[PDB]
């Protein structure tokens, strides 16, 4: 007996249970493993089974089935990212019950070059529980593939597949801009594409004099502070305690400077060091970070003034 199995309307089909079993009265027989694959009553049928062999090279009539989905997921990215934070990305599939019926079945992720893959990141879960065999993984700098063996999909039929990994965002990564992955299933049936999102912010700021905007002040000299109270170091970014580690921010011959790789959130200015010729307000000059706070579409958002008064 060679089961065999056919979708609705072929391949060996193991796990398939035959039984075998003159009245002077054709019309009397219809009256009465791989070894390779699926080697007479048909009693029992992997669930795949919609319409058994007739008893009687067994013909076995496979359920439909929908092609397995795929999900990309960014987690926590309401309000964006740090430059140099670890991104948490998951593509999340369904193992089909009929996955012996495949071929391919690779997941995919290709992101914009200012998100770097953290290769050792990746991590497949199903019903929760790692696997760490039945693939070979390929990384590239902006991607993986993981190409899945058919045979070890069979144990996670039907049940939920995740790929959990981490995208550091770079300091080449413009606020305001939209920073995109396509994630990818692709078997011998389908091709899903699925593209995500994430992005960093800005401000940008120019030091005059309190009076006269039109009077713009050089070498005006700040560091950046959270609501926590603590500073801004560069390691991407990181906040911490020690406020002689914070990164030094200089105004510029036009006065201008700029913080860029912040999530939204509210911060602080505290100078650190006066234009010569005025005083040192060392009172915490808040600004905002938020979606076009930077730029909108490459038009840059017009600066926060940060004033400062001359002295007597």
């Amino acid at each position: 007996l060679h089961k065999l199995l056919f979708p609705d309307g072929y391949r060996g089909l193991n796990d398939v249970t035959y039984q075998v079993y003159y009245q002077s009265e054709q019309e009397a027989q219809r009256q009465l493993q791989t070894i390779e694959d699926g080697v007479f009553v048909e009693a029992e049928a992997p669930e795949v089974v919609k319409e058994k062999a007739s008893n009687l090279y067994p013909k076995n009539e496979e359920n439909a089935y929908d092609l397995p989905p795929l999900e990309k997921t960014v987690l926590d990215k309401q309000q964006g990212f740090n430059q140099g934070e670890h991104i948490n990305y998951q593509l999340t599939t369904q193992i089909p019950a009929n996955i012996l019926g495949y071929q391919e079945f690779r997941l995919s992720d290709k992101a914009d070059t200012t998100l770097t893959l953290l290769p050792e990141s990746i991590e497949v879960k199903v019903a929760g529980k790692t696997v760490t065999t039945g693939y070979t993984l390929t990384t590239q700098k902006h991607g993986f593939t993981l190409d899945f063996s058919i045979k070890d999909l069979q144990n996670f039929a039907n049940q939920t597949m995740t790929v959990s990994y981490q995208m550091r965002l770079e300091k080449t990564a413009e606020p305001d801009t939209a920073i995109n992955n396509e994630g990818q299933l692709v078997t011998d049936k389908h091709t899903l594409t699925k593209r995500a999102a994430v992005r960093t912010g800005g401000k940008s700021f120019v030091k005059v004099d309190s009076e006269n905007a039109k009077i713009t002040l050089p070498e005006a000299v700040f560091i950046v502070k959270n609501q926590a109270g603590e500073y801004l170091n560069e390691t991407g970014y990181r906040w911490q305690k020690e406020k002689a580690l914070a990164k030094k921010i200089t105004s510029n011959q036009a006065g201008e400077f700029s913080v860029k790789g912040l999530k939204d959130g509210q911060y602080f200015l505290e100078e650190i060091s006066a234009p010569k010729g005025y005083l040192l307000n060392q009172t915490e000059i808040p600004f905002t970070v938020e979606k076009n706070s930077y730029a909108t579409n490459g038009q840059r958002t017009a600066p926060l003034h940060v004033i400062n008064k001359k002295v007597k």
